[PDB]
């Protein structure tokens, strides 16, 4: 009795990844999985996984951001949808699934999960990406891709996980937070990797893990102050590049490395503190490793999410220092916080588990 | 409150990717992975798993086969434990390292990486052996290879035994059944194979067309270019004739295909095999690492090339049949297409693989183990 599961998601990297772990998860229990996605799709590949691209060759760009409230937004990502919507459909039709995973804005899923006539699970990227209103939205700016293909139908199930821990649930909005969806471990992946050599910590040596982003703070001359007085902090200091963005390095200060790509869970793994800009993929992977976190911020969520808990803090990018480095390293407070809410994410199902019930559903 | 399983296996590939579903599996109960092995590594990471380099920049080719005998002594089982001892023995350090730094709970290590057990043991841990498949099934030499290793294991220290020492095999009973006996392993934990072999964008023309028939053909240990290849004309010069597609795999990096072929076979540098033998209904191939059991998983029908052995699991099970390359053409492919008897017992195989426990299931008792 083999169970199929589609993988129907937005083709952004940061919306596929976090589903990797469950999809994974289903394998293990011997079922099937594959992905009917479009755009950073070589991420499932580097996954172990199978994947469909039903949008070949399509400029993503162009279509978030043409040439040219909530309703904006949904007619966004309708359009972006819209062109999954028939390759979602083909493989759904001949690869027969019994369960449709999908991604909050990825509006292909529940229309080819009514089509089939099957249940679809929700799968967000964290906090953020939860909310309900805007599913709704996008298959009403839809309705032309429904009439197309005669899907006039609902989904039979509609569950919804969450990775989010109870008490980062709590601090959100009432309307932004989701009773009745289904608890699951968030699990952090971001891909593999050979380890580097000096990922090893030193013989009590404390680290402190920085990261980066794109553009705007954000860049790698933002942080010219910081470097200015890492020096004065007893701890190394690890910058990770994202992929895709190159560096050119020099002379830098003796406990400051600047480093290629690396598994941020790999890597926070042997760090003590974080600092970051915000990125929900950073903060939850932060959060199960139980480590205190600084956000350079640009979503107010996470701020709010930091020092509700009291996890951490915000810090200008232009005035960040050692003051706020030997905060994040000694601050009991702080520290007591985070192994708090690593506790709770631990208690919470994983991937396994919520495998398991899916089956059983399906 | 995380177990943790550190991988060791062999260089090799082929000896790597099987251990994948397991080390997947780990990490889907919440677990942490990791591998310490050199060589074929860059499988691990496109995995969507992190591995260490234990012997960065090492050649491998010379340790396999370093740069009368009618008259000799001690050929057989020596001499190739002493071949895996040398092999293994670049890896210890750094398996150890790493195991001393990372500290794990379990070690899982593959038949003949003799850096595995060494570190189970300098550790106290219990450790796990996952073999690739029913060949890779062979206890004594794991023995002799301890023996070959001697040295390295005075080198630092290791006296001592793994406390726990676990087998698992992923041969179904009734292929284990046709195995010889001292080839065979009771004891060992039943886990489902779930094939694996890397993860792709899959091409537009893998999903079948108006139920057109398929019959997939590797090329397993064929090298380019020895001509080994021209083994396979007088098949390809009577598949025209043949009412079906065929998918010819070269199942390798950057691998080249060239000359006129039937307008029937289609030619993929590579493909996942478990993705293409799920729309194949039937399989020709050299008898290569884990297309059998990825044959026996996919229930479909099978033809096997021997070079001029372990052959006899086929007709055995009524699954299939082999054939000389030279003599291969439209009736055997017929046969695979056609003959009922060899599809009920494809099924059948199919069937008794999917009972066994998935390695979700292993990975738990795996915990409780450790």
């Amino acid at each position: 009795q083999s169970m199929r599961a589609l993988f129907i998601t937005s083709p952004g990297l940061s919306h596929i990844l976090p589903t990797v772990p469950l999809a994974q998860a289903l394998r293990a229990l011997g079922h099937e999985v594959r992905y009917a996605t479009g755009g950073d799709i070589r991420a499932v590949a580097e996954a172990g996984l199978c994947a469909v691209d039903v949008s070949p060759g399509v400029n993503y760009a162009k279509l978030f951001v043409p040439d040219d409230g909530e309703g904006f937004f949904a007619e966004m990502f309708a359009r972006v949808s819209a062109v999954a919507v028939d390759g979602a459909l083909r493989t759904a039709r001949s690869w027969r699934p019994d369960l449709v995973v999908h991604t909050p804005t990825q509006g292909a899923g529940p229309l080819t999960a009514a089509a089939l006539q099957l249940p679809c699970v929700e799968l967000p990227l964290g906090p953020a990406d939860s909310e309900p209103g805007l599913g709704a939205l996008i298959r009403r700016a839809m309705s032309k891709d429904y009439e197309r293909h005669g899907v006039t139908g609902e989904p039979t199930g509609s569950v919804r996980l969450t990775t989010t821990p109870p008490s980062v649930e709590a601090l959100l909005p009432e309307d932004r937070r989701s009773p009745g969806a289904w608890p699951m471990r968030y699990v952090p992946y971001n891909g593999g990797a050979v380890l580097p050599d000096w990922l090893p910590p030193a013989a009590g040596r404390r680290r402190i893990a920085v990261t980066l982003g794109s553009i705007d703070s954000g860049g790698i001359a933002k942080l010219a102050p910081l470097f200015s007085e890492v020096a004065d902090v007893d701890a190394e200091f690890v910058l990770t590049l994202g992929g895709g963005d190159l560096a050119l390095l020099g002379e830098l200060p003796a406990n400051v490395r600047v480093v290629e790509w690396i598994p941020l869970g790999a890597l926070l793994e042997t760090c003590d503190a974080i600092i970051h800009h915000g990125g929900s993929g950073t903060l939850l992977t932060a959060l199960a490793a139980g480590v205190p976190q600084c956000v350079i911020p640009h979503q107010d969520t996470n701020r709010d999410v930091l020092t509700g808990l009291g996890i951490g803090f915000d810090a200008e990018a232009g005035s960040l220092g050692a003051e706020q480095c030997r905060r994040l390293l000694d601050d009991a407070g702080l520290r007591e916080a985070a192994l708090r809410v690593r506790q709770e994410m631990s208690e919470m199902p994983p991937p396994a588990e919520t495998a398991a019930k899916l089956v059983a559903l399906a």
